[PDB]
């Protein structure tokens, strides 16, 4: 037998591209980034707006004390660097070191002045499957390529589980691990070992959009991981079958702020 997410996975994939675009904001929460948006466009980079919506994804985490950001962040995969700026605004983040692979299709960091910016040294350049793992006190991954084949999405969640056993085999206390593809047989294998090793559990953000499943490992959390995604995979496609569409819950955004810390 199969997880309910395959089947989702297979409805997902068998939408019309309009009735696609119908479901997947479709009573999500959404921050407003019109203001945000506006900024980057005119390189405004002390108004306090986030380079991108996973600022408001950590943060939504971080208020319900699913992870707490201290010491020395690492943050694989940080793109423009929207969870990196978040985390330095935060009084017992220290240092925050952000990677990500940049180029040809991929984001590049971008210089802001949030609140505590000078603690935040983003890297671009570097593929972090091929990067030696280093100390860290909170250690946040944001890394899962979407793919129509559920196998893809698999296999690209077994690689991030595999490198980041490296990173807290080195000694973690907090973290926060985004899982692409949780319904899948390996993912779920490779997880329940790892959640054993390490705890935690996984939970679902209700920002993320009804067109992936993605779930955040998080070592604030417990709980069974059969369970958690199974529960996700049944409002999914409740609301696949819930036709009746409105689209996003809109919120407001996160505000960073602006100014160096000591
Ligand atoms: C093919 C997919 F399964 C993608 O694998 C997944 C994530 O496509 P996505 O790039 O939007 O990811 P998403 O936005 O959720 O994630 P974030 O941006 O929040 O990180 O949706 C499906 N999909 C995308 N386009 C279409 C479409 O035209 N028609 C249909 N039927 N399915 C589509
Ligand atoms: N092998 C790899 N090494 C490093 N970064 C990678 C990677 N594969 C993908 N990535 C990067 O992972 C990033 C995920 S971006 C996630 C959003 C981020 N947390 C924010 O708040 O802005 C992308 O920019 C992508 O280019």
């Amino acid at each position: 037998g199969r997880m309910l997410g395959e089947m989702w996975k297979a409805q997902l994939n068998q939408l019309t591209r309009q009735e696609f675009m119908e479901y997947r904001r479709d009573g999500i929460i959404e921050v407003d980034r019109s203001a945000a948006r506006k900024a980057r466009r005119e390189g405004n980079v002390t108004g306090g707006h986030p380079v991108s919506r996973g600022t408001a994804k950590l943060r939504w985490m971080v208020e319900r004390g699913f992870v707490k950001p201290h010491g020395k962040v690492i943050d694989l995969g940080c793109g423009r660097g929207g969870w990196s700026y978040y985390c330095a605004t935060l009084k017992l983040v220290q240092e925050v070191k952000g990677y990500t692979k940049g180029g040809p299709g991929h984001e590049e960091p971008v210089m802001m002045q949030s609140y505590g910016w000078n603690l935040v040294s983003l890297k671009s350049g570097v593929d972090v499957f091929y990067r030696p793992s280093e100390q860290s006190d909170t250690l946040l991954c944001d890394i899962g390529e979407a793919s129509p084949v559920p196998e893809i999405e698999e296999a690209r969640t077994v690689k991030v589980l595999q490198m980041v056993e490296e990173w807290l085999s080195r000694g973690v206390e907090d973290f926060c691990v985004k899982i692409l593809c949780p319904y899948m047989p390996k993912v779920l294998k490779e997880l329940e070992k790892m959640q054993l090793r390490w705890g935690g559990g996984l939970i679902r953000v209700p920002l993320s959009r009804n067109s992936n499943h993605e779930m955040y490992w998080v070592s604030g959390a417990s709980g069974n991981i059969t369970n958690s995604v199974n529960t996700v995979s049944q409002m999914l496609i409740n609301r696949m079958n819930r036709t009746n569409r409105n689209g996003p819950k809109y919120e407001e955004d996160v505000h960073l702020g602006s100014g160096t810390r000591a």
